[PDB]
């Protein structure tokens, strides 16, 4: 029934009618049905049904944190770190984002990692950063992914391994993360964590610039321009090259200036 109840709600929601939607949420929420719990904070959060109000948001997370919801841990964990709704309290925060890391929710653990990585409301600890980005790499993360492969190249808060590192990027790239697929191809165009592979790199670049990755596109012209992963070809490799700079690559704005050779009529 209470399941059954979060139904209900959930489709009230869609049809914008809020009003039954929190009726449903509050009745399933009172059944302890924690995804019941969330979305009324999410109605409080968004003022739809009800009069806006973050600090009330704030407890119905709460609530559904402690009735396990994953992703009520983890926004709570935002309020606090913020101070949105409820007051500042770094503390506060790193408890709720563990939590969420510990249910499984692959952006606690990004969250964790992000704030041992930066140092801003913690002193900086690249260790946990790299085990939390493990974590959120594993729960496939894909930001998380990169940025742990970024830590196994430059060997901060783990031993530099390189094949770690690409394993990471590549892993990132299966996630669609493109800054992944990019890193990807550049180590396997410079043959770095694994032997020199122009074919392989080749994919990558590919994918990041299907992607919409500028440098993604602008490394695979390069490619074609100089027949190293493929046989040959200028004609479209200078098609890479002009998306490549239309997504912000300099170095394919640039050289495309300089491949204005064409007979004229």
């Amino acid at each position: 029934d209470p399941k059954e109840l979060v139904g209900l709600g959930a489709k009230s929601y869609k049809e914008k009618d809020f009003t039954q939607a929190k009726k449903y949420f509050e009745k399933a929420c009172d059944l302890k049905e924690n995804s019941g719990c969330f979305n009324l904070g999410v109605l409080y959060y968004q003022g739809q049904g009800v009069e806006k109000n973050l600090k009330k948001a704030a407890s119905f997370y709460a609530k559904a944190c402690d009735l396990n919801y994953s992703n009520g841990c983890h926004l709570l964990g935002n309020l606090y770190y913020s101070g949105q709704g409820v007051s500042q309290n770094t503390n506060k925060a790193l408890q709720y984002y563990s939590k969420a890391c510990d249910l499984k929710y692959a952006e606690g653990c990004a969250s964790l990692g992000g704030i041992y990585h930066d140092g801003k409301v913690v002193t900086r600890d690249f260790k946990k950063a790299v085990e939390y980005f493990t974590k959120a790499c594993d729960l496939n993360d894909g930001d998380g992914c990169t940025i742990l492969g970024s830590l196994y190249d430059a060997g901060r808060g783990t031993p530099k391994d390189l094949k770690k590192a690409l394993a990471s990027y590549d892993k990132a790239c299966d996630l669609k993360d493109s800054p992944g697929c990019f890193n990807a191809g550049n180590m396997y165009h410079h043959g770095e964590g694994a032997t020199k592979n122009f074919k392989e790199a080749l994919a990558r670049y590919s994918k990041a610039c299907e992607l919409e990755n500028g440098g993604g596109c602008f490394n695979l012209g390069a490619m074609q321009y100089n027949g190293e992963g493929v046989t040959r070809n200028e004609k479209q490799a200078i098609e890479n090259f002009k998306k490549g700079c239309k997504l912000g690559a300099k170095g394919a704005c640039d050289i495309l200036k300089q491949l204005k050779i064409k007979v004229h009529h």
